[PDB]
């Protein structure tokens, strides 16, 4: 309900994830008032030309209302990798890593 989160799309100093629920930003629901109560459902995955995308939602373990929506997208460009995340709860973040054909991933 947006009142579920302390901050809307908090920055994570570059952290981009396809899993979990950010309990440190979740202040507990406002449809029912419960905390440390959540599930994940409708989890989709997409892949275009080397880019990998993961989209999902968070649901209150008590009232099963949709707490928030999550998106994580990952792209490979020429010699580098790009990571981006956007979630009302988990946060908004972006990172880029330079790599080699030896696949070292820093
Ligand atoms: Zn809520
Ligand atoms: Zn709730
Ligand atoms: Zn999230």
């Amino acid at each position: 309900c947006g009142d579920c989160v302390e901050k809307e799309y908090p920055n994570r100093g570059n952290t981009c994830l396809e899993n979990g629920s950010f309990l440190l930003n979740f202040t507990g629901c406002a449809v029912c008032s419960k905390r440390d109560f959540m599930l994940i459902t409708n989890k989709s995955l997409k892949e275009e030309d080397g880019e990998e995308i993961v989209t999902y939602d968070h649901l209150c373990k008590n009232c099963h209302h949709v707490i928030a929506r999550h998106e994580y997208t990952f792209s490979i460009m020429d010699e580098f990798q790009e990571y981006t995340m956007l979630c009302l709860l988990c946060g908004k973040a972006e990172d880029t890593i330079s790599i080699l054909p030896d696949d070292p991933r820093q």
